[PDB]
């Protein structure tokens, strides 16, 4: 059984653990802050920034037709300081083939280049879209299960608690093909639940790159932050 | 499209929206107490007592084959305060065969009456389960999903905060097939989560009851709290 985990109560700078694109930094408060904070301390518009592990997932093998089941674990806070223009766009977990680099930003999330169903793609993610693009439905925010494409196959509107830490949990249960993740509010103690069936072995590619994307807008000061404090990772593939 | 739903922040006593069966009772305090309480304080052994909603949900239909989706939630605590012997035997969320009484209690939890799987039961159950039975996992307390018998499908182990109050929220998509439960305790941050694939339509009758059961054991002392503050429900069956 290949088993692989990572752990991270928070970040340290400079650590080699973690691959850092775009506009990502950690700071020396031990946050990683997705996309850029103007020195003003005011989060910047037009910027892309991913993480990535920096060890590949083994995910399923085509051999032997077994597939990992997986769980992760991040909390993060979204920080939306103008009332007008609205804030965009949003942060996504995601899986994709190794060796990657940023795609489109905006509503496209770093991680797609069109709002096309491609199989090329090879992508899994889930979204929290704060911005609602025209193949949004129009609550947002909101999650999404995206399976390549950002046109989510599954959407649940969440109310944003401005600057207050979320939990996340994502689990996927290969024998059941179910992908079910979770958003608690500890502030307010509200809880958002989301799942839907999704064959993992008919979308990714045995090898697989995990990380966090996030995405500022399109147009000046169409923007918030996207910092995440902790991030856990555990897979195993069965053998 | 039928559509029903119900909401307690708090129980009140006397009122007739719920059926009150074996030991449950509602205190003026607005607590649910599902299993006897002594008057010295402490939990009751050999208790068994459920709460049905006084209305028939509209599962699902045969003539158009249509299934609703539903969603509760609800929060409960559980106080264990012996040391030896163990503490038993757990609560659980039903649905089943409307008119229905209580059946065996102890490990059966009041809706089954032996450890077989069988289709005449009719019944679909989410447990939170404090005591392994030879059915069960040797971890607990665990989440279970019981369809038509106690020997769940589905397990999640999960570690009991002691008298804390803990939030679930149970969610079926009839699309899907998909059943998600998740259990938050506020107090510790802790979040579990659960899903597993169950066709209603295989399981339960077109009408159905809704409830909450709980019972302690059979052997002096092996008891615990099956304390219930609120519970709110919504089902649409499309149309
Ligand atoms: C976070 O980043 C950390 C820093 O990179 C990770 O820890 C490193 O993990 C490396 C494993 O990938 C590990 O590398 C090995 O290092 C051995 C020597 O260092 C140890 O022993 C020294 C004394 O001999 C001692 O002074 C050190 O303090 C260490 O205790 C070395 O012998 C190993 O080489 C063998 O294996 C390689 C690979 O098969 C062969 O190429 C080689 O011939 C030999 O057979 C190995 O060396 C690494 O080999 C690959 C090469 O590219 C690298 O340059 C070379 O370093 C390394 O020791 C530790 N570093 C430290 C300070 O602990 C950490 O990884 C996690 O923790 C480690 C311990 C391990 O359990 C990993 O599996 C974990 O993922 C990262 N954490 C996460 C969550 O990603
Ligand atoms: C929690 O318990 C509450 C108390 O039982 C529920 O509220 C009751 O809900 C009843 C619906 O099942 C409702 O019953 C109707 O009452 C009408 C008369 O009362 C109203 O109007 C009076 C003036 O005329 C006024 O003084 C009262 O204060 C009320 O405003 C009555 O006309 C209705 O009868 C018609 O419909 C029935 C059924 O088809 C026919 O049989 C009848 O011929 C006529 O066509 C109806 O009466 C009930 O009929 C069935 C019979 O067995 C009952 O004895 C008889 O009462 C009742 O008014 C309210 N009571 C109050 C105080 O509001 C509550 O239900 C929820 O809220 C109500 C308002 C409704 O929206 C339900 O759908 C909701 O579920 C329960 N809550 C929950 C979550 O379960
Ligand atoms: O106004 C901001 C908005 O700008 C464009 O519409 C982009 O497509 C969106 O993703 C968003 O960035
Ligand atoms: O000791 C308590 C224990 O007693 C018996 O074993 C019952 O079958 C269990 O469900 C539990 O009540
Ligand atoms: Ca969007
Ligand atoms: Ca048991
Ligand atoms: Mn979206
Ligand atoms: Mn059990």
């Amino acid at each position: 059984v290949e088993t692989i985990s990572f752990s991270f109560s928070e970040f340290e700078p400079g650590n080699d653990n973690l691959t850092l694109q775009g506009a990502a930094l950690i700071t020396q408060s031990g946050v990683l802050q997705l996309t850029k904070i103007n020195q003003n301390g005011m989060p910047a518009w037009d910027s892309t920034g991913r993480t990535l592990y920096a060890k590949p997932v083994h995910i399923w093998d085509m051999t032997t037709g077994t597939v990992a089941s997986f769980e992760t674990r991040f909390s993060f806070s979204i920080e939306q300081p103008y009332t007008r223009p609205l804030p965009a766009d949003g942060l996504v977990f995601f899986m994709g083939p190794t060796k990657s680099k940023p795609a489109q930003g905006y509503g496209y999330l770093g991680i797609f280049n069109n709002s096309k169903q491609d199989n090329s793609y090879q992508t899994l993610g889930v979204e929290f879209d704060t911005f609602s693009n025209p193949w949004d439905p129009p609550q947002v925010p909101h999650i999404g299960i995206d399976v390549n494409s950002i046109r989510s196959i599954k959407t649940q509107p969440f109310q944003l608690d401005n600057g207050q830490v979320a939990n996340v949990v994502i689990k996927y249960d290969a024998s059941s093909k179910i992908l079910h993740a979770v958003l608690v509010y500890p502030s307010s103690g509200a809880i958002y639940t989301i799942a839907e069936i999704v064959d993992v072995k008919q979308v990714l590619p045995e090898w697989v790159d995990v990380g966090l994307s996030g995405a500022t807008g399109a147009q000046r000061d169409a923007a918030e932050t996207h910092d995440v404090y902790s991030w856990s990772f555990q897979a195993s593939l069965p053998e």
